[PDB]
């Protein structure tokens, strides 16, 4: 036990990712309060009413209110112009938050975020391009819309549930992190990932090297596909994208929807159904119209089912801030079902919410950043100023 | 509002009486509709009216 | 009023809370023709809308 | 005493029937106060006010106030809107309900379920059924329709009640529980069991292999009627559904029905004159107009049952939520009768109650699943550690 | 125009008439208050609603 220069210094550096999967569908399915009867079955329709309470709370409010800006982050008022409260809440919100809350241990080292200028504006969208259209598009299109990282304005986290699917093929194949960049540009799609890291790992998880036959499906078409959403996708709108993008997530790529995920409902569907605008200025006709509606639909849900004031479950969104909304070790999806569950990976989340997660697994497509930056200058004890103090006591 | 040699504050909205006539300065008037609803909304899946008609049927009898 | 699985009292007039729900064992009355009035009638043979604004009007200007 | 990562754990998990038997005939005979003379006889009749007084509580304050509920299955108030109570339950009710309380023990490993949304459903229509049109058919018919496990909406647990003939007859033959599902499908008939489980083991129980004489008069149309099962009673009502139902529970099918059902009367004067709808149609506007028409029986049972203010016997079901309705192992009825009264309860039931609980119940046909889920994960102590632990104290 | 007639302080000698005209000064101390700091500061938000700051991005105190 000897001293030399120690202190105690807490840190924060990692990334984070969301996706837009099934999961809200099991908890929009309408477990809540269907088989409730306190007659309140007197007020019409109940089936985007449960759904679209999903969104309004869960991406300003909730996770935008202490996530967001108190990450060290000085938010514009134009995405936040209007801090909401939507008592409809379920017990999933409050909770979903809990399961789904930005922020990683600082007695670890992480944190969550990457594009919450792009996210969102997609979020709104999807809330908007749900919770209008057809409420509850069956799984089976509305998921593969929100699941299959939809159209973009040039920066959509895409590229991250995307790098998914390649991965997951390559067995031997292992990536330095730059294939995480690969998402936009032209040739570096064609070279590093593509090439490089596929002519030397693509031509071994599948050496077609097929002749007169054009190498259809087998790696060397997800790599097309790539290299189409490398070089077709980012030189703008019109159908030339869509078009260009559905016919990469259409088809002939039937071989390349089936790594990821997608349904001739998205695609034909949803995709046919959007106009590539639905993803970018419709981001912002989203919070400036959309938002502003959300007003509406969140009005109509601080007037409608607020009106669902009876039956005494719902409660208000009483400005975070103080509240939080970081901790919860969403890190590394904690689920694997046989016969019985099983909760598993690193993320030494807790004990007590742990098992309550059942509720929903939160889980942010992160990357993990093993980072424990004790920085430590020494101007004043060059290692061995110590080295010869601790020296002169073996000595003796 | 209704003038005639002397004034005359009329009609339904029973508003109040020290604001009421204070207000000369000015009558406030938004081109309301008016819905007359008092929705006394309740759902009885714990009494069903029937219910109560019995027992309290169970009173006139003795 | 209404009953549909459950049984819904709506009462356009804000009748009562202790009785409602005791008065819908049977009763709920006539076709009333409603009519709004608050007969909040005023003379101005005193204060000439004026001679209000004059003097309310002499504590804005000061 | 090697103990290596010990616990503790209760669980719950197994199947659970209902049947309409002649055993509410014995309850209902008029034999609790037909011989009470305190001149009550004030000009009444009380035929059916006697079979009548267990309904409303059997079934919804009684069982589905603990059982149900409690039972973890979120509960929708339109099916207990009118959770009322009904003093006559005389003193069968409290028993009766102990007698037939669903709620296997703990210290074994069992429960209660056989569809509570569609059981009811019909119960409240014989109820109905019963209470309404002939209060006594003299076991004849009304039992039958109540034994029958009439007509059904799709769902009914008649499959079960119905698959306690075809096993009964095929001795030689075991069957897997896969033919409980047997119900509905239409293939349940030209696939697994009818031809395959029948094939194998029905061409052996019963072998006839009648030449120009159509073999269905050898249990081979037990199959048929099982055939018919399957498909001609899950293609709707077109009424001939009885005809087709009813010509498979009468017309020849006489010798086909007569192993595991009642008397055709049943069938052409319950069910032709019920109306198919009488089981689904019925139920929902017996549970919805019937339910409070309940009340208006109910009063039956607050005004009529209530009229019995002096006598002073009456005055069950106080409590709820609170009382329970699980624990009684009134199932494996294992009940025989020879000179003496001989009880077999295969699981350890009790012994204050056995005995007691003779007098009359006994409930039904559990499908019985030995089940206690004892798991373990070994992510702390892989079986080796252990052993070499354990080991470590057996090599000194 | 009856609450801009300028009968508020016309009449009013504080020799405050070192300052040029007065004509739209009164009238315009209409707006700037009875929609946005008055009106929309409670009655609008209040009512269940929630507000886009762009129609309030500048709470008034006139």
């Amino acid at each position: 036990a000897s001293a030399s220069k120690a202190a105690a210094f807490a840190q924060g550096g990692s990334s984070d990712p969301v996706p837009m999967p099934g999961k809200y569908p099991v908890v929009f399915s309408t477990g809540a309060g269907e088989p409730t009867r306190d007659q309140e079955f007197a007020l019409p329709v109940h089936k985007a009413f449960p759904l679209f309470g999903s969104v309004s709370d869960k991406y300003r409010r909730n996770p935008r209110y202490a996530e967001f800006r108190a990450h060290s982050e000085f938010t514009d008022g134009v995405f936040g112009t209007h801090l909401a409260v939507s008592s409809l809440l379920r017990l999933a919100q409050q909770l979903v938050h809990a399961h789904v809350n930005m922020g990683l241990p600082l007695g670890d080292f992480a944190p969550l975020a990457s594009s919450d200028v792009r996210i969102p504006s997609a979020l709104a969208s999807v809330v908007n391009q749900f919770g209008e259209f057809s409420s509850p598009s069956i799984g089976t299109r509305f998921l593969l819309r929100d699941f299959e990282h939809a159209v973009s304005r040039v920066v959509f986290l895409a590229d991250q549930l995307w790098t998914n699917g390649n991965s997951h093929h390559i067995f031997a194949r292992s990536w330095l992190p730059m294939s995480n960049n690969d998402g936009n540009f032209k040739t570096i799609v064609a070279s590093r990932l593509l090439e490089f890291i596929s002519a030397g790992d693509l031509s071994i998880l599948p050496t077609v090297l097929e002749d007169a036959v054009l190498s259809g499906e087998v790696p060397e078409a997800w790599e097309q596909v790539k290299d189409l959403l490398g070089d077709a996708p980012g030189v703008g709108q019109v159908d030339r994208r869509d078009r260009f993008d559905f016919l990469f997530k259409s088809y002939a790529d039937v071989g390349q929807f089936t790594t990821a995920f997608t349904t001739q409902a998205a695609s034909d569907v949803l995709t046919e159904l959007g106009l590539p605008w639905n993803s970018p200025s419709a981001g912002h006709l989203n919070w400036q119209y959309s938002t502003k509606q959300r007003f509406t639909f969140l009005a109509d849900t601080w007037a409608k089912l607020s009106a669902a004031y009876s039956q005494f479950f719902e409660l208000s969104s009483g400005l975070a801030t103080r509240q939080s909304a970081t901790g919860s070790h969403a890190q590394m999806v904690d689920l694997t079902s046989v016969e019985g569950v099983t909760v598993l990976k690193a993320a030494l989340a807790l004990s007590a919410p742990e098992f309550s997660l059942a509720a929903c697994f939160p889980p942010s497509c992160i990357f993990v950043g093993g980072l424990t930056r004790r920085v430590v200058v020494t101007t004043s004890l060059s290692v061995s100023q110590r080295a010869t103090e601790f020296c002169q006591m073996d000595w003796r």
